[PDB]
């Protein structure tokens, strides 16, 4: 046990030794971002923001998850509208941890993403530069084949959609068998884009880990010690999936993954030609030039080969459920902007056909999916899970909703073009019917139409029906737009 552990640190007890007090203060900063403190947020905020930010149903938004719904919370004590929420925007920029894993990760490890402030997008690169520098022994040819590193993470990490029903619901201490065939299908590679902190002896898992990575390193790879028998493995790694199983341990189930290091390059060149055939694929199935670049994979994360094969999936199921000439017309008129379908597994704001339209970092949207109308693009981002979405597809759905809306205005008015939910037609039906629908329906129009768009091409033609009875005109509204779409 324990024999492995001082083989590794004899290994790099130079490199350790030789660590100045600002290499080791980068490595702690690394394994433990630096939290906002909530003080400093409140003697920032003037006497109204202070204000309003009491009187603001804190649980009650869309853009703040348990992390930041909660630590606004924290001060609330301590101390929705149009107005509640454009503040919230802003306010969301400044609580973020500074966290360099989660900067790679986030961006995939294209850290000049004009997704943070200029001045904090420097420090993540210089922090990162530095530890990129500090990692230059590789753990060498006598030790790669005679250890495991290990790794337990969170099956959310990678899908949050299959991730809710891993557990089986009935007995916690079983994984739902058929879950796990899905999860374990197309899962054949890995990326590693942040720095990975493994430890050298398997740890038992602790919360909300039941996935458990054994890792083979190659000879190349290149790491450091950290105390309390621990390695930090370079960034951009590739790492091929060799078994998905389940195990025990302790009675309890657990899924095991067994991976081997690679280089990166290799992985890239899989998601490449991947990306190359579902082009030839679809620019087929919906004739378009043989050459054309419609669908992106941007892939860099640790559920890469799924985000890979799903998008094949998820496109499958929109041509099954959507008429197949409104499908033709409107991704004409996105091809026409040189628009892209993009399934990504890092956050949206990091994705260019959104930051190249959307300066203001506080109008940066992540999400399950998006349309941007400015680049006719859809964008899927596959390890997150939408509110009120069964599945992928459905999200993809949506957005289509979004490029379909965008279509049929400007079939109205082509020389200046308008959304056709911002016509007086739409929005007077909106008002009628907008609360109708889903939860989410009622947001907007374009929101409103996207969801009965989508409900209206569900697999489940309960959902399709209630459209038509609980919304008629919508339905009704939606249906001529198809048409006329159609027809042009
Ligand atoms: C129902 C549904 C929901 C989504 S979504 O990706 O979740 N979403 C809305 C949203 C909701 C809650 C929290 C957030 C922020 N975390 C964002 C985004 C903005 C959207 O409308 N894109 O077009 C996508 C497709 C769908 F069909
Ligand atoms: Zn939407």
């Amino acid at each position: 046990r324990y024999e492995k552990w001082e083989k590794i640190k004899q290994h790099y007890q130079h490199w350790s030794d030789s660590l100045s007090e600002e290499g080791r203060g980068l490595l702690k900063k690394l394994q433990i971002p630096i939290e906002p403190k909530k003080d400093d947020i409140i003697h920032s905020l003037s006497q109204e923001e202070k204000e309003l930010l009491k009187r603001i149903q804190i649980d009650s938004s869309d853009f703040l998850s348990t992390e930041e719904k909660e630590f606004l919370k924290k001060l609330q004590i301590d101390i929705l509208s149009e107005k509640e929420k454009e503040f919230l925007k802003k306010l969301k920029l400044d609580i973020q941890p500074y966290d360099i894993n989660q900067r790679l990760q986030d961006t995939g490890g294209l850290i000049d993403s004009p997704s943070i402030n200029l001045d904090v997008r420097k420090q993540y690169k210089r922090d990162i530069q530095n530890i990129d520098a500090l990692l230059h022994q590789s753990i060498g040819s006598t030790l790669y084949n005679k250890i495991y590193l290990y790794e337990n993470m969170n099956i959310n990490n990678l899908t949050a959609t299959l991730g809710a029903d891993l557990v089986d619901s009935t007995d916690n201490t079983k994984i739902n068998r058929g879950i796990f065939n899905e999860f374990k299908k197309n899962f054949k590679y890995s990326i590693s884009s942040n720095y990975m902190i493994v430890d050298i002896n398997e740890r038992p898992a602790l919360d909300n880990e039941r996935l458990k990575w054994r890792i083979q390193l190659s000879p190349d790879t290149r790491a450091g010690y950290l105390e309390n028998g621990k390695l930090i493995l370079q960034r951009n790694i590739g790492l091929e999936i060799k078994d998905v199983q389940i195990i025990k341990q302790s009675e309890k189930e657990y899924i095991r993954i067994d991976a081997k290091v690679v280089p990166k390059s290799k992985i890239d060149t899989k998601i490449q030609e991947a990306q190359l055939n579902i082009n030839q694929e679809w620019n087929k199935a919906l004739g378009l030039p043989k050459y054309t670049k419609l669908i992106t994979f941007n892939v860099h994360n640790r559920y890469a080969s799924n985000i890979v094969e799903s998008a094949y999936l998820i496109l499958n199921e929109w041509k099954n459920n959507i008429q197949s000439d409104l499908i033709k017309k409107v991704t004409n008129y996105l091809v026409d902007g040189n628009g892209r379908f993009v399934f990504t597994d890092i956050t949206l704001p990091n994705i260019a056909e959104q930051y190249t339209h959307q300066d203001e970092i506080y109008e940066q949207v992540h999400s399950k999916g998006l349309y941007v109308p400015e680049s006719r693009s859809i964008l899927l981002h596959g390890p997150s899970k939408g509110v009120e979405l069964r599945n992928d597809s459905e999200g993809f759905i949506h957005e289509f909703g979004h490029a379909v809306d965008d279509y049929a205005g400007y079939l109205l008015d082509k020389n200046q073009s308008d959304l056709v939910t911002n016509s007086k037609k739409f929005i007077d039906i909106f008002k009628e019917e907008g609360s109708n629908l889903t939860s989410y329906g009622r947001t907007n129009e374009a929101e409103f139409f996207a969801e009965a768009f989508r409900l209206m091409h569900s697999t489940d033609h309960a959902e399709r029906l209630k459209v038509q009875k609980n919304a008629p005109k919508t339905f009704q509204f939606i249906n001529d737009q198809i048409k006329f779409i159609i027809n042009s």
